[PDB]
């Protein structure tokens, strides 16, 4: 559970590209 503050869809890295509840998900 790494709620990485996201923005658009994959505003994080190659790992987390699922900008879920304001966070980046790897799913």
């Amino acid at each position: 559970q790494l709620c990485l503050q996201c923005r658009s869809n994959s505003d994080c890295n190659i790992i987390w590209r699922i900008c879920r509840d304001g966070c980046c998900n790897v799913i």
